[PDB]
């Protein structure tokens, strides 16, 4: 396979042995990438593309950042990968770095994935508090309890209440049964909500002595160089992973000492948590992001792309809302088909836009890469308007309140209406928690008797 | 410069879980390894028999693995917008050719996620609720509770504790509710035929047989327990697969692996390419003629030498299992740990759980260094701790062997009244349960 490969040839070859049809092919754009460098990808046939996917967000610096590659390589080649001691010098150095960098970080422990990191957060909160329930919203991974918690309501078998980014719901739940709540675990969403919304949520949780835990597996290095926490939101636990080691598998659970101290009795482990090279890569990432001007230039490139996309859509008369942080901004359109069609078509013009509508520049981006992506977006939007007028309204105006409320529920389970059904759902859920048969409960470690 | 106790104190304030990170690791903090040897931060050298909890199969800093991972990282990249990659395709092809059970293979980062994928796939593919389990499968709630005999209705998992009789009665009473059997092979107390019989029993109930070989996959043999002639519908491997780099693989029958999409499994690091390159180098080394056989000879050299030392000092003992994962069972649970701890003073890291793990980099000198330290440590513990070091010879009692199986892996091997009552009690609780109470199932089972 050293030359003369084709996208279609290897896709077919992958279908025979490993490809999940929808997850691996139908959803991915159907070229197969052979290398990356900075802001650009190269497929096995030599086609080049500007990358706005960041590999689903795990990359923050760009592909093959040399500081990260050197630090990973030195560890692997000159020292080793995994030792009989779970402690290592790079693990200690990184934990010290993280504790100095974050006011919420008094102690830090590590794992391989965001799904395991947020599971660790719930396990630690339960073991530390001796309480049963987790109140959750936002995506936390692919385990059942995480997936089910994105929907508002109560899953008694997992001990998770979903509260749908609804401030009122959370306050009423804490008032009604907060003494049973081991923690709140929320993935910050920054298109619909401001920093103050999360500051008030921390304050609410602290008034009930409930740990406030932010899942910033996604936002950790894209809401700002220190995540949402670094914008002034206090936290008892923060989980990070995407960007942490620039695409290499590493997650960090950082938090206040009495919660992290519950590790031993929580039963958390994992034979790869000790893996050393990724921790050297993470310290290289932190050195790059803390270099003066780097993060500022990246945000300028994200603003350049977002503003250009807004102009292209507004100039064509397509109703649109472009918002959010510069390094993780969303584009909302009147319907869900229009964006996907544009993003797909733009692949023909040499750019990998992220299908879901959140674009993710990296620090390696320069203006030529942004402007190549705008050229492709401009051409793709014009073609979709021409070919698919049934989904491409061009008569101006703003998104309706209906669409914005519906999209929040659809996209992230945010229940943002103050109508009777939402308030009825709030009261039903609280009733189901309060009047429950308490003999039916998830497995708790340690047991809560 | 840097000291063990200096770094440990630093570690305590910022990251160290006292028991898991310190209390259970023999004092020194490792700085490097090479082949069979470790070097701590003060320069002390040690023969390594832990294999870093089994993740290492070739030894530290094997050159072919390092070359493969470095080329990928430096010349191509780490993770791409396509979840498919050329090394993923090649590794899946290679694994499918290598294993009879492997019609398709998907990947993840850890054994715990690998075995979770096995259960999610079995449920999604069969549309059934229950997983019957025994043996360690990871640190998630349902995995840990599953090691204990009994039914956990909120996870949909029944532990059957390596009890053949229990399993057969369970499948007769409620096998049409069983999405899969998930077992971690134990090869000290059981032979290959035991797992062959288990495969056949699940088969005639149309129940997928899934082997968690996260541990055994390259240490029961170069192709795991499955390679010794045990058929399986799913096999999970991980430890050894990329020689310490984080990769797991879930291999199995098309109709079960094809349920990936509807199962809701994902993970943004499952596409990570460098560990797949490392795995192909590992399979290259393992399949070089002479390499695996030589490693087993070294394991037998170590095990035989340990048996000779204990028997010659009068310590009742049982040394058994495969050469690359053999166990040393002693009359009580304190003696082993005291010997292994003391042996660290003589330049060797024994695995203090009692299962020693040579790697393919071992030579006779490395084995004999471990044996020299083991002799000195055993004799010191005998002189210093006669309260836990009986020297009157003989064999382990049947009571001790039976109790150990229960303590170490939840094996209920007794044919007594209290075991049979547990079997009947568990079946009754499954059959007569409130079937409105059920775990989260993806897709929903209606
Ligand atoms: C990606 C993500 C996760 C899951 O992390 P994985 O490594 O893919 O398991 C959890 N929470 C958030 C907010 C994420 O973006
Ligand atoms: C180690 C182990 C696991 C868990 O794997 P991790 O990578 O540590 O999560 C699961 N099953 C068996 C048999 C194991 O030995």
């Amino acid at each position: 396979d050293s030359a003369n490969l084709t996208n279609r040839g290897l896709v077919e070859r992958a279908r025979r042995v490993t490809a999940a049809e929808n997850y691996d092919i139908g959803t991915r754009f159907s070229a197969m990438i052979q290398s990356g460098e900075g802001a650009w990808l190269t497929d096995v046939e030599g086609n080049r593309y500007v990358d706005l996917t960041a590999s689903s967000g795990t990359i923050i610096l760009g592909h093959r950042n040399q500081a990260v590659t050197e630090a990973i390589t030195r560890q692997i080649r000159d020292f080793g990968t995994a030792f009989a001691s779970t402690l290592s010098v790079p693990r200690v150095e990184l934990a010290e770095r993280l504790c100095e960098r974050y006011e919420c970080a008094e102690k830090v422990v590590f794992h391989k994935t965001g799904s395991e990191g947020t599971a660790m957060a719930a396990r630690l909160a339960r073991a530390a508090t001796g309480r049963e329930l987790i109140l959750s919203c936002g995506y936390h991974g692919w385990h059942e309890w995480q997936l089910a918690g994105e929907t508002f309501g109560y899953q008694q078998t997992t001990g998770v209440v979903g509260f749908g980014y609804n401030e009122k719901a959370l306050a009423k739940m804490l008032e009604a049964f907060g003494n049973e709540v081991a923690g709140v675990l929320i993935s910050p969403e920054l298109l619909y909500f401001d920093v103050e919304f999360y500051q008030r949520m921390y304050a609410l949780c602290a008034r009930y002595d409930v740990p406030f835990m932010m899942d910033e597996v996604y936002t950790g290095f894209r809401a700002g160089p220190k995540g949402v926490h670094g914008l002034g939101v206090p936290a008892d636990v923060v989980v990070v992973s995407k960007g942490l080691a620039n695409g290499h598998s590493l997650a960090a659970v950082m938090g206040r000492r009495d919660i992290i101290d519950a590790y031993d009795v929580s039963g958390i482990q994992g034979t790869y948590t000790r893996e050393v090279p990724p921790m050297a890569a993470a310290m290289a990432v932190l050195d790059v992001l803390d270099t003066p001007g780097v993060y500022e230039h990246a945000e300028a490139m994200g603003r350049r792309l977002a503003d250009g996309m807004r102009e292209i859509l507004t100039g064509e008369g397509i109703p649109n809302w472009v918002g959010g942080p510069a390094l993780m901004f969303d584009t909302v359109l009147p319907n869900d088909d229009l964006g996907w069609e544009i993003y797909k078509t733009a692949h023909d013009f040499g750019v990998y836009f992220e299908d879901s509508g959140t674009q993710l520049v990296t620090t390696a981006f320069d203006e030529a890469a942004v402007d190549h992506a705008l050229t492709a977006f401009r051409k793709a939007t014009r073609q979709v308007i021409a070919d698919r007028p049934d989904i491409a309204p061009t008569s101006g105006g703003e998104l309706t309140e209906e669409r914005k409320l519906d999209f929040a529920e659809e996209a992230f389970g945010g229940l943002l209406r103050d109508d009777e059904r939402t308030n009825a759902l709030i009261d039903e859920t609280i009733e189901k928690v309060v009047n429950r048969d308490r003999s039916i409960k998830p497995v708790l470690i340690p047991a809560q008797n």
